[PDB]
């Protein structure tokens, strides 16, 4: 029962100290915790894909043990190896987690921005850097063999470096920390945010998957394209 | 733009009623927690319910009580002992402010880091004050609701008005969840926010300590999502 983050509902398997859901029959949330001291447990989730004989991770949990716990599910619930992470920014819900991956052998993605701001929150850098077009695609040499994964740089929003993917084959979205659920009160933390171009951010992020139906985010459970819009207009409010 | 009006300093108000402001204060941690406190004029006097997070957000609150309302402040209650209700309790005291709460509230103060209020409330069976221990409260109704977001949460409405306050209880209408657990009692929660309701039929502002002032539907979604935890 965290502080902050959705709750337990039918649909969820409760592993060590992470909850994981089936989103569809490729596709699930980890969901991992921080405790803080007199606030409690805040929630963050990431993405497994199953694509094939492998398996596709989207973002770290907190700490390294948890990321370990994501590596141990997988293990025991899809016994497939673990191709390619990538992380969508350089904050600890989304990057703490590195080591573990490293430790496994996994091969490790960022945006370039990301792996040089990295360091500068005490964390380490993913082990490959992705890069973007001037409409936010990844250029597509930096992302080799990331089978449904569609990475996409939506401008800066909720940091200068959040990424979101796709992922294809399916109606889901993930759009990390830059969306919040569409009956949030705030955007959240925006001590690191862009709050001029935060809005046109949400946005792009809405139209460069506009099928996507289920939109995966990293403080709160799944969500309708509300999510999109709901960020997009508190995010009006910021300009 | 916390992570979870009238400016004043590193605070907020809003006037609610003629003779009743609520108060907010932010404590940076992850980014900025809003907690809601509430401010009452009676009969010459000024009344607060709780403090904010810090003694300096206290002393500012006391500041725009003399800028904006300028009249002695009597007594201060405060509604459990977790930092966002009683970290200022010093403030109060430097200022000569009476302060009360829960007997309960202050026997676990210290073990919660806060500083003790003065002067300790007792309830009733039933769970209103009982009247000696809380005098010259003029329209504060202090009503005990049972265990919920802890053991010690007491809630509190105004007379004359149609406010009732939750504390830290209450959740609003479109939450998630029911905030921090840690410290609650997941069993008896449920009965405890439907308490709050019956003791005050009237309210149909609830105030609360993480959201804006909501309807009655705050109460009874409150209490839907705590009948999950049993
Ligand atoms: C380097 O990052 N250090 C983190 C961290 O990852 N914080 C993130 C952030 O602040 O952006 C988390 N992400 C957030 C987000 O808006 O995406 C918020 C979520 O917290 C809540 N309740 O919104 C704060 S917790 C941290 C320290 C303590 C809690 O989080
Ligand atoms: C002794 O209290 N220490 C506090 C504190 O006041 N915590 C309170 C609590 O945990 O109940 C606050 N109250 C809460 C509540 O549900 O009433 C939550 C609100 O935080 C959120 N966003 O749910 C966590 S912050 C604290 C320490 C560090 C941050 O807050
Ligand atoms: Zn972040
Ligand atoms: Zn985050
Ligand atoms: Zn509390
Ligand atoms: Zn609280």
């Amino acid at each position: 029962r965290p502080t902050i983050g959705q709750q337990m509902e039918t649909g969820d398997q409760r592993f060590g100290d992470l909850v994981f859901r089936q989103l569809a029959p490729n596709v699930w949330q980890h969901t991992s915790y921080l405790d803080m001291p007199g606030f409690g447990a805040v929630a963050s989730n990431g993405l497994i894909v199953r694509d094939g004989g492998r398996v596709l991770v989207v973002d770290t949990a907190w700490t390294d043990d948890q990321t370990a716990q994501i590596l141990n599910w997988i293990k025991q619930e899809i016994n497939l190896p673990v191709a390619l992470a990538v992380v969508t920014h350089a904050h600890q819900d989304k990057m703490g987690g590195m080591d573990a991956l490293h430790a496994a052998g996994i091969a490790t993605y960022a945006n370039a921005l990301s792996n040089q701001l990295a360091p500068q929150e005490g964390m380490v850098a993913a082990q490959h850097s992705l890069t973007f077009a001037a409409n936010g695609w990844v250029e597509p040499a930096t992302a080799p063999n990331f089978g449904p994964l569609k990475v996409f740089y939506p401008g800066p929003g909720h940091t200068s470096d959040n990424i979101t993917v796709g992922i294809d084959g399916t109606d889901i979205a993930f759009g990390g920390c830059l969306i919040k659920d569409s009956k949030a009160k705030s955007l959240g933390n925006l001590g690191d945010a862009d709050t001029e171009h935060y809005a046109a951010s949400a946005r792009a992020f809405g139209a460069a998957f506009p099928k996507a139906s289920m939109i995966v985010m990293s403080h709160s459970a799944p969500d309708s394209r509300a999510a999109i819009t709901h960020t997009a207009r508190m995010a009006d409010k910021l300009r």
